[PDB]
């Protein structure tokens, strides 16, 4: 009854991937711990099983990490650039493969599985060149016959949190950065992707085995709770990167803290976008669709608030109940799908319980609402009209396609309404005026970490550092100079003289 | 009885003291909480008074600052480098009364409470260029007709809670970089440094009323750990600089994250000099006199350790037990006093506790370990051989002159030494060695935050970025890009096509 | 009689100013070439002399000047910005009445001067922060057990030549970035402003003298051509700047190449304002007559074409025509003048054929195109219209209060006529449209160093970098990394191991 | 059978899509109707084959069609031009060894040399790939209210590129790897003696980019000489020339560069320096001093030309130096493990014999080599000559050949000065353990050179830096830091949007 066992998914071999699997590699390949199976949303078919970590199995790993560090800490940034070109290419021969993987485990559809491969691949090639380039100034001393120097080095051992939504791409941006500044990695991911943790870690495994180095530099622990919040106390865990929930990111956050650990939170989202009365309503309408309803409303950069000006509210909401009806359902990988199902039941009982209390706060289902009738975890993406902004249920993250519709008459108050949620991942603004624009970027404007003109909350790339203000928690990701993150500043003067 | 009242202590009325002074600043002057004396460590006799904030003023002055923001915000960052160009010479103006202070109140010497006034009208003079330069790039996006820019923008409010021993540079470090960055500034300042606290900010509180600017800009509410405690929970301080002990660090570090707000953490030290068999010893020995016995011992970057190789152990030892047998004791504002008093009589029950817990621990003490004779808090700066480099008491943080001194052999180890403490904030080594000194920057060498050869542990300037690692707290001052603290990074896409 | 022996001009003398004063200044002050009577513009009137540098002088001069620079060089960069620092203050206090005689010499209105040397004033303040930040990255090296570090050099010898229409504030930019960066300054300005350059450096000289440092680190050679000419073909003149005519810059940077020197040239302008049929008029007409009349069209950055689209095109002429006659002309040191003196009588000369060229070619003079009839060298601010935009008039720079208007109908073929002269400084397009801004910023927009959306072309602060292309040089001035062009780079790798 | 390639030891040169006669143009097509040129190879003095060079009508349709190209190129987001990078990067990965294996053939360099040329190109395209995620300028508070301040850089347009003989794969691949994420179109023409180097380049790039539906002008080929040279220098439709080469060339291409006001990057000669102190290891000296000077048989531009000893160490220095030259394996340079080849020309042996001369005139001693090898091909004695004074007219002249001239010196202050008496400033390298005699030699009164490094000979660069030199050496930079400003242009904008 095993997917990985039926001949259409005999592809998953291709990933090394058998009907057990072991969820521990730190040079060597093991799992002492609970076997987890993993169920495809679309058919709540049970995949494969994965063998989790025990806590031997994580103090193993750690300190074979840690003993990997010295190596790698002293092979020349450059040189372990190369390694994540190569990791880089290992993955772009994977990625049909590997992106089917993550639709079938997570369920987004198949574009978005390959994307968010390419993803991984497309940091790999920037980390290169960054890794012939990170570093200080040398600045210039106030006293005669000294230098002073700012260096940067490895905080050494990384741990790497990751969420279900995103299960290959944020392991990939902390991997990329973290391994060309010097830093070993530990990964535990989302128990409900635990086979794509496996066929990531597989791949980057044979790259390290390739190139005569020790595995541990990339190391994986499979687990849940328990294995996350070991990382989180764990002293020897210098940096802990965590992707996921706002309320288990303060916990993790507290304990890093209390331990004078350093942490790198990326948590909830309640991203909006705001549709001004001079905007371009061929681009606003598809955008919010994408934005609402792409990944079935299960990104962390998700449209989750649309305030229409007055003038134009009723037709954008229009237009947008009509895109909603056109949109094709059904299995992630199948061609033309554009809507797959949430990632598990508890997120179908999630949604229920939202629109109940979106219902109960005042306002009107205006699309959607229920479960579809078909197999797996599908839902109707959903439209609702008529709530206040302020609205408890309006600013709680509900990780599901529920689009909050909103009235607006002026730009103070709409900018206000965007930034009064606690969270502050993404956000945008449709217009054509100039001014307007230049003070959503500016001190009075979006408080968020992603401040969007006339592109979807979604809208990010490569170059951008990633991550929000506020309760989304501080961290960045990917590029600018978030790699200082990964890396201690050390401030050094040298008297010569 | 009060030295205020004293004709010769008249020239304090230059700065706007008076007998009995308000501790709220917040555009209007104030104060409805505790009256506190300060006393001069020196001798033990009664400065003047100042009245602290109750609940009620810090709400008002919160509420003000806030609000001055908006004006604040909204003013171009030039134009702010220009106001903090206009405090650097109102500090400029004021720096033989206001050293004169710290020497009476804080209890270093007199060209120390002068250097002090000095490095906040250098980091003045060096935020306004900084005002012209501070932002992100703009980047190349992937999008054909889209813009990507990195923007920074203000936090906000800007709490500021600050140490007794430099009572005037670690504001004056925050409140010009956090100003130039748009941010409004609220002080809480040593409650026994209060005085200091008031003039400092009588002088700033002219420059913006001259400006026609809020006085709540750079607002002061004089307070203890109520105070600070408020602060620290309240989501209206946007990011909150602690300077303190890494015991009341720890605590401040968690309130701010269980609210999800920003902290820069500067915490406390056991700083280390390591001298190598080739260093020169004519540099080493005056350079671990300063270093240890500098503010009679009261510099978070204060040398409590060093190690010297066994080659060179005991002339070492001998030539500076020497050295400290000349060093001039006095009030620590008279003319050649190169040591003042500790600047408690706790500080002095610490002190002799140490020199005490060293002996159980099996150390000697071969200079000094004893209080002085004579009116104010002096005790003799302390050489203690023998202990372990692991004794309890050597990892341990006592803020008074302690000189814990330790013999080795091989470089791995030494560097193992340096690092196997809990603090991480300052560290030196002397040597002639070109491979030993890189090692030492690299990555298996200091874990420190500031990493010096031939210098000791107090080596520090303004242009680069000034704080420690592990449990000194994570956070820096001052220069390179340290300013990123006081903003909000935003990734800006704009399509424009 | 001369002007200075006159009661109402005994304010010259609070500049030092005297009847005969010397031209070259090393340390000493002398000058046995040529005295040079200088004349005010507004009334013809000889206002003192200056004795100029024979070959002798110069030559003694280079010498000690380079001697100079082993001192300087050895002073730590952020101790040079302390110079720099002082410079900026002596500059403030004589800003009124140095400002005063750039109006009453050069010809320029009064707020002009004294903003002139404001600016001068505003690049000191900037330098003193940049004292304690240039330099170069530490990078990583691609082989174990070396360093690579990129290190900043002063180039030595930093020979300034300056246009009379700026003659404060462009030698400003040079001096304060030249020195910060370890380098020496020889000026030569130009000769019709000789008692504006010895009144600068009477203020320097003064700075570096109380400070017991060489006065020749900034050195003062008054001469004309001959002067410029033997800087140009120094192999001791390691970077000369120089800010005048494209042909006479053309053969400066010629020379200069022949000896393998380095050259900032800083050159001619033909810029362009473009008003879009979207512009706002009511900005559109006041920013076109400060562009183009402003410092009575003797701006590098002047407007010299005005293209209107069609739709628009008569009601701006006609706005801008009713706007020139409200133009307030005459004395530049009366207070309620706008409008002063051509430079010298040449320039009326080159304003009067250039006038009756453009009628020769075609244009109509629509308002003014005569000389004045008064004392002093006064044109009438021009406007000429109906020149086809590739008008051989049109595309010369003539040195004068000329605009030259044009039609226009779309995006493309304008922003090509803006490109298509040999100048390349400054460009302005007064538009709301936000691709079309975003466009003219991109690689098929403006091709000039300083490209502006609704703010004219004489639009620039100290924060960016000041020049052009083509034919205006390439070099740049003041702000962003210009420092690098004062320094040389080298790349140094050192193997430690 | 005279050609190289006709023969059947050779053929693997036809696996670079090379045969008896070449095309030497390529525009998005390939021709040449100019002069027919035939290389040889130095090891042999054998024809290896033939190249078509550019005519003038070439050289016009070929600036034409790579302008046209710009405007197509210039349009492409950086990020995407950094992937048509990557992919250039790959396609000479595929072909390393046996590109490698034609530097050696027709330029003359050993193997491991040969190859490590393409890998830098290799390596400069992966730095590029991220670099064209990065180029830009910072976004600056303004001084006025409701208005933004941003420096921004855009592409010059067309970046002409003449190379020297000498790193006939490596310059070209810095300038075009660099140029083209900054979204220029860039025109090459490679030394004559290097055109089958230059033409197997060139084919792996137009494969590139018509694969990817490009037009091949992006990365344009007019193989000629001094007339081809000329007429870029002068031509106003080439924004910058990067110009590598000779001293003396360089001035005149500098000149007409500035008449026009073009931009130039000059990347001249070298008269490259080492010094020894007393207390340096001597282990470390006589082994980089022997790569330094007699690597690519003295012909890099970073080669080491004179070496300054301490007089205490001197003697000791000159042995060892003469006894590590007479154990150097010399041979046909594509044969792994030789590790010394032929002289690129049969001139070049005439100049090398004439500068020995010189430096016995001048009163030096040849105290190792100084002659013709007995042996077919241009292969000449890695020489070393003492007693010359370090002012002597030929040590102050570059020759491009292994003479290494050797002089004393006593204290730091005089051999710094003589290191910087030249007019050369490329490279430089000093052999110390003196932590503060480092650092003042990185500073003020130190090195004037472009590359200043520390035990670790004058060839000793990587492509994370900025590789140029100073004084005549010309001020160019290439490759790593900021060098790609020099292939753009600033603006400052100011944005009023109140
Ligand atoms: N790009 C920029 O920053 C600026 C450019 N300029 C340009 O300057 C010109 C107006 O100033 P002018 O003083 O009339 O220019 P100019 O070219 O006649 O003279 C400029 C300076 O060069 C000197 N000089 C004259 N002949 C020389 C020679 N053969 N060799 C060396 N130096 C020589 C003069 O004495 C003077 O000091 C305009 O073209 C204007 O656009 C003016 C200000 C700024
Ligand atoms: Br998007
Ligand atoms: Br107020
Ligand atoms: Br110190
Ligand atoms: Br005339
Ligand atoms: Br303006
Ligand atoms: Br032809
Ligand atoms: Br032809
Ligand atoms: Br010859
Ligand atoms: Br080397
Ligand atoms: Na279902
Ligand atoms: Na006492
Ligand atoms: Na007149
Ligand atoms: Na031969």
């Amino acid at each position: 009854t095993l997917l990985i066992n039926q001949p259409q998914y005999a592809w998953l071999k291709e990933l090394g991937l058998r009907e057990e699997n072991e969820g521990v590699y730190n040079g060597s390949w093991g799992g002492r711990g609970e076997v987890i199976t993993t169920y495809c949303p679309a058919n709540n078919e049970p995949i494969a099983r994965v063998r989790q970590a025990s806590v031997a199995d994580y103090e193993e790993t750690v300190k074979k990490a840690r003993e990997a560090w010295k190596i790698w800490a002293d092979i020349p940034a450059p040189k372990r650039g190369e390694i994540v070109r190569q990791i880089g290419d290992a993955l772009r021969e994977k990625i049909q493969v590997l992106g089917s993987l993550v639709s079938l485990e997570m369920g987004k559809i198949l574009v978005e599985g390959v994307g968010e491969v390419q993803e991984y691949v497309d940091i790999c090639d920037y980390a290169v060149g960054l890794s012939r380039m990170i570093g200080g100034p040398i600045l210039p001393s106030e006293r005669s016959g000294h230098a002073l120097i700012e260096q940067w080095n490895p905080v050494g051992l990384v741990g790497i949190i990751t969420a279900f939504n995103f299960p290959v791409a944020v392991y990939g941006w902390n991997n990329a950065i973290a391994m060309i500044c010097g830093n070993v990695c530990l990964w535990k991911g989302a128990p409900t992707t635990s086979l794509i943790s496996v066929a990531v870690t597989k791949i980057i495994a044979k790259v390290l085995e390739d190139n005569k180095l020790p595995g541990a530099i990339c190391s994986l622990t499979c687990g849940g709770a328990d294995i996350g919040t070991a990382m989180a106390k764990d002293e020897r865990v210098n940096l802990l990167s965590f992707t996921g929930s706002t309320q288990v990111g303060k916990q993790v956050g507290l304990m890093v803290q209390e331990r004078f650990g350093r942490s790198l939170l990326e948590l909830g989202g309640n991203n909006a976008i705001i549709a001004f009365e001079d905007a371009d309503l061929s681009l606003v309408v598809p955008s919010a669709l994408f934005a609402a309803v792409g990944t079935a409303g299960q990104r962390c950069t998700t449209a989750r608030r649309l305030f229409i000006h007055e003038s134009i509210h009723d037709e954008v909401v229009n237009r947008l109940k009509k895109a909603y009806a056109q949109i094709r359902v059904g299995n992630p990988w199948d061609p033309n799908v554009l809507y797959g199902p949430l990632h598990t039941k508890q997120a179908v009982s999630m949604f229920l319980g939202a629109v109940e209390e979106a219902k109960k706060e005042g306002g009107t289902v205006v699309y959607g609402g229920k479960v579809m009738d078909r197999p797996g975890n599908y839902v109707e993406p959903t439209i609702v009209t008529g709530l206040g902004h302020d609205a408890s249920i309006a600013h709680t993250e509900t990780f599901a396609p529920i689009l909050y519709v909103f009235k607006f008459q002026n730009e103070e108050e709409v900018f206000a309404w965007n930034n009064e949620v606690k969270q502050g991942l993404s956000s945008s603004i449709f217009t054509k005026d100039l001014g307007r624009i230049f003070r959503w970027l500016g001190p009075k404007g979006s408080d968020c970490g992603i401040v969007n003109v006339n592109i979807p909350t979604s809208g990010a790339e490569i170059g951008g550092a990633f991550g929000g203000e506020k309760h989304t928690g501080g961290g960045r990701e990917s590029g600018s100079d978030a790699w200082k993150q990964y890396m201690r500043r050390s401030t050094c003067t040298i008297n010569y003289s």
